[PDB]
Formats: structure tokens, C-alpha cells, sequence
RNA sequence: GGGAUGCGUAGGAUAGGUGGGAGCCGCAAGGCGCCGGUGAAAUACCACCCUUCCC
């Protein structure tokens, strides 16, 4: 454990209080920020890249891009993803730097049918890689609706070259208990992949534009 | 810790990074951002992690 429901709820409730969080012209998001000490990057001490489905659904859906198959096309549309790219539309993207880079930047997940895995990696890959993103395969079944929905509420817990973990934990209109639970999920995904309880320095939580609040331990 | 600092090319520009982000400051006017665009990467705003210097 890196934290506990109670200390997290304590911090989160404080991060959402008008004291630490002024009101804005949009529903802000809540973030979890974990920093680490004495961690050796080149040794895989804190190498992360975990897909984490949030237990308590936020009022803001994560942007998902989906490249289905004729069969899945309609089911994909149902899940109402950020954008649906048919296999034909994908081919036409080859060579188009701008549209591809846009797609890579304004989308969090890229779900590709196994038949377009190669196509997607060549056309979207070079744009996803540097952005810390990547494509993930869709199941071969026809109704993908649920899979997409799952990613519409999944966050990426990854590290690149800094001893820290920054993740979207939900929106500010949620109950501290719920945010605390998603925080747990993110936390559990870190522990699961690496024992860094001793390297942990601090854990902050905050709204998109509110003051950071350290979690007590 | 507080104040500074970071100059290939392209990008109205000295882009150290990353997460949040569709808004931010302002009575307003207006500025800034998104958008559009360039790029390997995007920039307001909120934060966290760095380089170098000062205290
Ligand atoms: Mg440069
Ligand atoms: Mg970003
Ligand atoms: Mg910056």
C-alpha cells in the first residue's frame, strides 16, 4: 500500500474544498501525482505503462479512437468513441502528417481490429510512440461496445524518464470516496508492477487548476 | 526551500520535460490559450520532475 482510503479521502476532500480549489468555468478533473526518490531508471526500478480501468466512472469520457471492421463498425459507433476510423479511411491517412498527428494528440486510446494491426502501426505508430501512446487490439468478436466503454473510462499509468507518476483520477463533481477508490486502483497498478513503497516521496491530489494537496502518511 | 535559468531545423518565437487542461486574467476593453498550423514534441492556466546560477 502507498496510501489508504482514509488519508486519500482526507486529501481529496481538501483538494476539492473552495479553500484549495477555486471555481472555474468548466468541470475540472482531479489528478493523482506520485513522486519518487532513489529510483534507478536504467534499472527498471519504476518502469510503468499500465492500463487502468477506473472503478468509479467520471462525468468526462476518455477520448478513444477505434478502427473496427465492417462487422464491428455499427457496434463501435454505439459506444460513441471520440472518433471512428474505418479501415479504408485509415489507409487514406498514410502520408498525411497533419491529420495523423492530430489523431495521435487528441485521443488517449487507439483500438485497432487485428486485421488492421499492421496498417495502424505504420500509419499511426510513428505518431503514437513519441507521445507516450500506443495502439491496443480490439477483440475479434462483433459487439465491441463494452470494450470501447471500458477504455472510455481507463487511464494510462506510465513513466518515461522522470521518477514520477501523473494520472487522471476523475472529475471534481464526484464524491471524495469514489475519487479515493480510483486513486486506489491507480495505486494498486503501481505496486503490482514494482515495489516502490520506500522510494515514495509524496502523493499530491488536485483539481485541474487547484492547489496540490499532499496526502498524509 | 525562494528568485533566476534552458537559443539545430520548422514553428510569427530561446519547445529542458511530463500530467491535468478548454479555457485563463480582467468591470470592461483587451491580452493569452484552444482551434487552425509547424514539428520528433505544443505552448494559456494548474501542478509535478529536471539543468545551471544566486540566497
Ligand atoms: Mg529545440
Ligand atoms: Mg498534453
Ligand atoms: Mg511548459
Amino acid at each position: 500500500m502507498l496510501a489508504d482510503k482514509e488519508s486519500l479521502i482526507e486529501a481529496l476532500k481538501l483538494a476539492l474544498s473552495t479553500e484549495y480549489n477555486v471555481k472555474r468555468n468548466f468541470t475540472q478533473s482531479v489528478e493523482i501525482i506520485l513522486t519518487f526518490k532513489g529510483i534507478d531508471m536504467k534499472k527498471g526500478d519504476l518502469k510503468l505503462r499500465e492500463i487502468v480501468p477506473l472503478p468509479k466512472q467520471p462525468s468526462k469520457a476518455k477520448r478513444v479512437l477505434v478502427v473496427p471492421s465492417s462487422e464491428q463498425l455499427e457496434y463501435a459507433k454505439k459506444a460513441s468513441p471520440k472518433v471512428v476510423i474505418t479501415r479504408e479511411e485509415l489507409q487514406k491517412l498514410q502520408g498525411q502528417k497533419r491529420p495523423v498527428k492530430k489523431l495521435a494528440r487528441q485521443n488517449e486510446w487507439f483500438l485497432i481490429n487485428q486485421e488492421s494491426m499492421a496498417l495502424a502501426g505504420r500509419i499511426l505508430g510513428p505518431a503514437l510512440g513519441p507521445r507516450g501512446k500506443f495502439p491496443t487490439p480490439l477483440p475479434n468478436t462483433a459487439d465491441i461496445s463494452e470494450y470501447i466503454n471500458r477504455f472510455k473510462r481507463s487511464v494510462l499509468v506510465k513513466t518515461k524518464d522522470q521518477p514520477q507518476v501523473q494520472v487522471f483520477i476523475g472529475t471534481e463533481d464526484m464524491k471524495p470516496e469514489d475519487l479515493a477508490e480510483n486513486a486506489i486502483a491507480v495505486l494498486n497498478a503501481i505496486e503490482n508492477k514494482a515495489k516502490v513503497e520506500t522510494n515514495l516521496r509524496n502523493i499530491y491530489v488536485k483539481t485541474t487548476m487547484g492547489k496540490a494537496v499532499k496526502v498524509k502518511r
